C-alpha cells in the first residue's frame, strides 16, 4: 500500500495515495480587467499526473489561457522513492503552503500571485489572487497573440532554510502566432502555513510536460489541462 523507513515521508505519502480531487479558485485583476476562474479535476501523485478543466466564470478571459498555466499544484509531482525525503510540497500537508510568484513578461507587464494550497476535507484546494500591472493594451498578452499550446521544461528547486521553505527561478517561453516567442520570467517562493516540521530539499529539478485542449461541448471560455510533473536530478540510490 506504501512503506517508507521515515515516518515523516509516510505521513505525506499517505495523503496522496490514490486519486485526489482538486478545486482551483482564482480572482484576477489585470490592468483593471477583473476576472474569476474556477477549476476542477483530479491528481494522481503516483504517476505525477493532473487532469483539470478551468472555466472563466466572469465571461471572456482578458489574457491568454497559456499565461495562467503555472499559476493555476506541485504536491502532485511524482518524487522517485530515493528522493521522497526532498518532497517539501507533500510534507507541508494537510495544513498546506503559500506559493507566491512574480512573473515578468519581457517587454510587457507583470503578474503578482499569492496562493494558499491546502486540504478542505478530501479536496485539495488552490486559492489564488492575481494582480497584473503595466501591460501594453497592443501587446502579446492583452492583444491575445499567443498560440494555444505549452512547451516542456525543467525547473530547479532550492531550499530557503531561513524561511523554512523553497524558492525557484525559471523561464517559460510562450509561442506567438508569428513564430516568435514571449518570455515569462518566473520568481517563486513557498512557505508552510503550519508551524510543524517540513522536509527541506537538496537542490533538484521538476520535469514538467503540459498539454492544452478544448472541450468540444463547452460554450464558456475554458481550458482543459493535462500535466505531468516528475522530480529528478538526485542520483544517490
Amino acid at each position: 500500500h506504501h512503506h517508507h523507513t521515515d515516518p515523516m515521508v509516510s505521513k505525506g505519502e499517505e495523503l496522496f495515495t490514490g486519486v485526489v480531487p482538486i478545486l482551483v479558485e482564482l480572482d484576477g485583476d489585470v490592468n483593471g480587467h477583473k476576472f474569476s476562474v474556477s477549476g476542477e479535476g483530479e491528481g494522481d501523485a503516483t504517476y505525477g499526473k493532473l487532469t483539470l478543466k478551468f472555466i472563466c466564470t466572469t465571461g471572456k478571459l482578458p489574457v491568454p489561457w497559456p499565461t495562467l498555466v503555472t499559476t493555476l499544484v506541485l504536491c502532485f509531482s511524482r518524487y522517485p522513492d530515493h528522493m521522497k525525503q526532498h518532497d517539501f510540497f507533500k510534507s507541508a500537508m494537510p495544513e498546506g503552503y503559500v506559493q507566491e510568484r512574480t512573473i515578468f513578461f519581457k517587454d510587457d507587464g507583470n503578474y503578482k500571485t499569492r496562493a494558499e494550497v491546502k486540504f478542505e476535507g478530501d479536496t485539495l484546494v488552490n486559492r489564488i489572487e492575481l494582480k497584473g500591472i503595466d501591460f501594453k493594451e497592443d501587446g502579446n498578452i492583452l492583444g491575445h497573440k499567443l498560440e494555444y499550446n505549452y512547451n516542456s521544461h525543467n525547473v530547479y528547486i532550492m531550499a530557503d532554510k531561513q524561511k523554512n521553505g523553497i524558492k525557484s527561478n525559471f523561464k517559460i517561453r510562450h509561442n506567438i502566432e508569428d513564430g516568435s516567442v514571449q518570455l515569462a520570467d518566473h520568481y517563486q517562493q513557498n512557505t508552510p502555513i503550519g508551524d510543524g516540521p517540513v522536509l527541506l530539499p537538496d537542490n533538484h529539478y521538476l520535469s514538467t510536460q503540459s498539454k492544452l485542449s478544448k472541450d468540444p461541448n463547452e460554450k464558456r471560455d475554458h481550458m482543459v489541462l493535462l500535466e505531468f510533473v516528475t522530480a529528478a536530478g538526485i542520483t544517490l540510490g
